[PDB]
């Protein structure tokens, strides 16, 4: 390019910057092609073009002007790229603002969609505000190969779609532009199918929806509703290894943490809206908005000292009772709690407080609700047609045909959508086994094997590995967490080593062992010492997340205090002990709302949490305890930097099962960071209990769960103890401790202390 062309851009004299900016073909070779990407980034001193699916990065050179950049690349096709932009000392990664000339689908868009590789198909399918033939309007587009006709119905045409019949393209996608309408437009797709029957359907790629039980889609100008502020956060994420950082997740179901009065409107960000009543049986109650939650949930979480919030699903879902796990609008956050901008606001604010957001994501199945994807075009479009692989009969739900390109594309792009438009920091996937196995919840004669006669679901595995490959490529530094409950190997290991590509897996065995353990009378724990110690045999085969989730305090399993035997005092001590042992055991951490203040009732998705308990000491003491434990978690690198390496953990002694006692070390880079952890899992205190340590010195009591201010009896070691030249559990020096009742001690060597 010439300097005249650049100056036209710089001084706002150029007629159409799309001629010059963005990606442009220069020439075609035998094997490959020469492209140039061009960018005008004011205030940027440097820029690169990332080709994350190819694992490459090229620098852009300033050209004719310091903020005008060109960068030439040879590669056959250049569909997938981002720009990294440096502005002083900060860097952001973003998609090219000049990627798409026009709002309609190009040959290239469609071609890619049909291979199932259009990672930004959500820019073209759905409904989008744009200009065509010189008029502002909305472009609508939908995948429906076998429909006989489709039309767009909505507010703008009194739900009569005769003047709004869509044009079928390439035998696959229906489109229509509608002028003069824009964002706020309420709409659906009238579809007539193969056999003449005419249903009405929500937009699969819709970005907003009416409040349930209504299902019409709404048009959103998704790129012009919210200003973000989290460039710093995103940069820190992109450049860090979340595996070597503290991760304590507060697990939350938004619709049931706290409610408000239906007697008043729901405040949004600079706006307000009608209240969403929580049930016809609790009509005085309303949901809080994403806006109100950002004001209340975030400071609560920040104070408690959790590093993350993990949401039960928030994709639009029609029945509160599914908890979210049965989704019908994959590409819209639920309208229960307000508008997309309001959720954007929530995430921005989590980030402003250095808290990340993880989203429960539901790619495994969808419900038969007819407004949704089921039998979309009058065929088995999204779901497989064989019910032996396309239904989950016990659940009454449909399974996506992962081998069908446009279906795979729907989900792969959807995951990418949430990181893109909503800036989220990770995902969790429920019940991965449901995807992996071709015989999941099926009995003999009722399922067909793969082509090699295995039970493995080849298409599902491919899909999961694509998801995790792309996600880490486009957004490094994120968390992809899996619950998979069947010994399937390498779940949280890399795709190149034949993993599924998650970087964390819920340790379900641990959970079961821990809760089964704590549930047993203390006297009898001596027969079950192996619940404590078993986990560490298999531990290092995966990067484990230690979760005590929502699923464990429903369906008459009781809340955590409920599971514990003994009187009220012992009940609380068992919680402190379990959770202190959890925060010291190797792994990342997850716990669910209400666990942190001792809720007695099981979690009930139809009400909010029993917040009135916080007005009584025991609950407040327990909440303080969790506040201090989180604070310690974050301040003690031996507790997070080597979670997944041998160096990080070694048992001191776990053989005194008659007293249910176990002891261990945790380690970091620095040897002065090493911790001694001593657990006593019965109400019997111990007066002169010797533990072996590896070095002489004063060991400080860093933490002691029996402290008075946590509800404990206040037995302990008065702040620390001098080690002895006295060999024990195979170590040179040793400690003669007071072990408090149902308690855990965390001690650290202070090598700069006065003998
Ligand atoms: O996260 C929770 C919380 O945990 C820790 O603090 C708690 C601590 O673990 C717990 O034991 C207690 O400690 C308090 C204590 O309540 C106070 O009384 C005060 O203790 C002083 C004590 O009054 C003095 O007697 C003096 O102790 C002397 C002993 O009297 C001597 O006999 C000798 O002790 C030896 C003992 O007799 C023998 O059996 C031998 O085998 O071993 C002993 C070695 O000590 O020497 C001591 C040393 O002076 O001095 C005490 C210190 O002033 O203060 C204690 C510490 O605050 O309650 C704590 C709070 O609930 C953790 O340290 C906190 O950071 C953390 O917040
Ligand atoms: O007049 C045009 C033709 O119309 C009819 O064929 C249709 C099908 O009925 C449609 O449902 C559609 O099917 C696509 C499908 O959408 C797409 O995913 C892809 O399917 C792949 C699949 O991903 C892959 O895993 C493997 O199974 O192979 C499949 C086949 O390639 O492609 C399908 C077929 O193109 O497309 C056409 C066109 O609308 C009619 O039956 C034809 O006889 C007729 O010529
Ligand atoms: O200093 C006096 C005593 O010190 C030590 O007692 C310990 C116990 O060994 C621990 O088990 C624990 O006691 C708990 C007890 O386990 C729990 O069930 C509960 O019992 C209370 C009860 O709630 C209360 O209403 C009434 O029954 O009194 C009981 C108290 O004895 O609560 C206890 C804690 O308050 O902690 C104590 C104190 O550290 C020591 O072992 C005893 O020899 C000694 O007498
Ligand atoms: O004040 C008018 C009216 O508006 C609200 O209902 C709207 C719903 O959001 C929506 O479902 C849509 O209704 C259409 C259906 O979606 C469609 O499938 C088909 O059956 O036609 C319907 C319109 O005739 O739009 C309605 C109407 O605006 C509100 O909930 C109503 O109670 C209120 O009376
Ligand atoms: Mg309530």
């Amino acid at each position: 390019i010439s300097a005249d062309q650049v100056n036209q851009i710089i001084y706002n004299l150029h007629h159409d910057p799309f001629e010059i900016l963005g990606c442009h073909l220069l020439e075609e070779g035998k094997n490959t092609k020469k492209w140039v990407v061009r960018a005008y980034l004011p205030k940027a001193e440097a820029a690169w073009v990332i080709r994350p699916t190819e694992r490459k990065e090229d620098p852009m050179n300033s050209v004719h002007h310091p903020n005008f950049f060109e960068c030439i690349i040879e590669t056959p096709e250049l569909n997938h790229y981002q720009l990294k932009v440096k502005e002083g000392e900060h860097e952001k990664v973003i998609y090219d603002p000049y990627a798409f000339s026009s709002p309609y689908l190009t040959d290239e868009d469609i071609y890619l969609f049909s291979e199932g590789n259009h990672h930004r198909i959500y820019e073209k399918l759905g409904a989008h505000v744009g200009e065509i033939n010189g008029v502002k309007g909305v472009y609508f587009a939908v995948w429906a190969p076998n429909a006989r006709n489709v039309s767009v119905i909505g507010d703008f045409n009194n739900w009569d779609g005769r003047e709004h019949q869509m044009r079928k393209r390439n035998y696959t996608i229906w489109e229509l532009f509608v002028p003069e309408i824009g964002s706020g437009t309420v709409y659906k797709y009238e579809i007539k199918n193969s056999e003449g029957h005419i249903y009405e359907k929500s937009d699969p790629y819709g970005f907003y929806r009416e409040v349930r039980p209504n299902t019409a889609s709404i048009v959103v100008d998704i790129d012009n509703i919210y200003q973000w502020h989290d460039e710093e956060w995103l940069e820190k994420r992109r450049n860090s290894d979340p595996l070597k950082q503290p991760v304590s997740v507060y697990e939350v179901h938004l619709g049931s943490w706290l409610h408000g009065s239906s007697a008043e409107k729901m405040p949004l960000l600079n706006g307000e809206a009608d209240p969403v009543i929580v049930s016809e049986w609790n009509p005085g109650a309303r949901f809080l908005s994403y806006y109100e939650l950002a004001e209340k949930l975030i400071p609560y979480v920040k104070d408690m000292g959790y590093t993350h919030i993990e949401l039960l699903p928030i994709a639009e879902h029609p029945f509160d009772g599914s908890w979210g796990y049965q989704v019908t609008g994959f590409y819209s956050p639920t309208s229960r709690f307000g508008r997309p901008e309001d959720f954007m606001y929530f995430v921005d604010k989590c980030h402003e407080n250095g808290i990340g957001v993880i989203l429960d994501w539901v790619p495994g199945h969808f419900p038969k609700d007819s407004h949704g994807l089921a039998y979309f075009d009058g065929t088995h479009l999204y779901e497989h047609a064989d019910p032996r692989i396309g239904e989950h009969k016990e659940w009454g739900t449909l399974v996506f045909n992962y081998g069908r390109h446009e279906v795979r594309n729907f989900l792969v792009a959807n995951v990418l959508f949430w990181f893109d438009k909503y800036h989220v920091d990770g995902i969790r996937v429920d019940a991965v086994a449901s995807m992996l196995y071709r015989n999941y919840l099926r009995k003999e004669g009722e399922w067909i094997a793969n082509e090699y006669g295995g039970d493995e679901h080849i298409e599902a595995v491919s899909f999961i590995r694509e998801v995790n490959t792309l996600l880490f490529e486009y957004f490094p530094g994120i968390l992809s967490i899996a619950e998979e409950s069947t010994e399937w190997e390498k779940v949280s290991r890399p795709v190149y080593d034949g993993g599924l590509g998650f970087n964390l897996k819920w340790d379900m065995g641990w959970m079961h062992d821990m809760l089964d353990y704590f549930n047993i009378d203390p006297y009898f724990r001596q027969y079950h010492q192996n619940n404590v110690t078993f986990s560490m045999l298999y531990y290092y085969n995966e990067n484990f997340m230690l979760a005590l989730s929502h699923d464990e305090i429903v369906h008459g399993k009781s809340n955590m205090l409920g599971k514990m035997p003994g009187d009220e005092w012992q009940k609380y001590a068992n919680v402190r002990a379990l959770f202190t042992y959890m925060y010291t055991h190797p792994g990342k951490k997850t716990m669910f709302m209400s666990m942190e203040f001792g809720q007695w009732s099981e979690w009930n998705v139809w009400g909010d949490l029993e917040w009135h308990l916080l007005q009584y000491e025991p609950h407040q003491q327990l909440k303080q305890f969790f506040t201090d434990l989180n604070a310690l978690y974050q301040q003690e690198p031996a507790l997070y930097t080597h979670d997944f390496e041998y160096h990080g953990f070694e048992w001191i002694d776990c053989n005194d099962n008659t007293h249910s006692v176990v002891s261990f070390l945790r380690r970091s880079d620095d040897p002065n960071d090493s911790l001694v952890v001593v657990c006593n899992f019965t109400p019997q205190p111990h007066s002169h209990y010797r533990i072996g340590v590896p070095e002489a010195g004063y060991y400080v009591e860093l933490f002691n769960s029996d402290a008075k201010q946590y509800g404990g009896s206040n037995m302990g070691n008065l702040g620390g103890k001098w080690a002895d030249e006295w060999s024990f559990h195979n170590k040179p020096y040793s400690l003669d401790l007071c072990l408090p009742p149902l308690a855990v001690l965390i001690l650290k060597l202070d090598p700069t202390k006065v003998p």
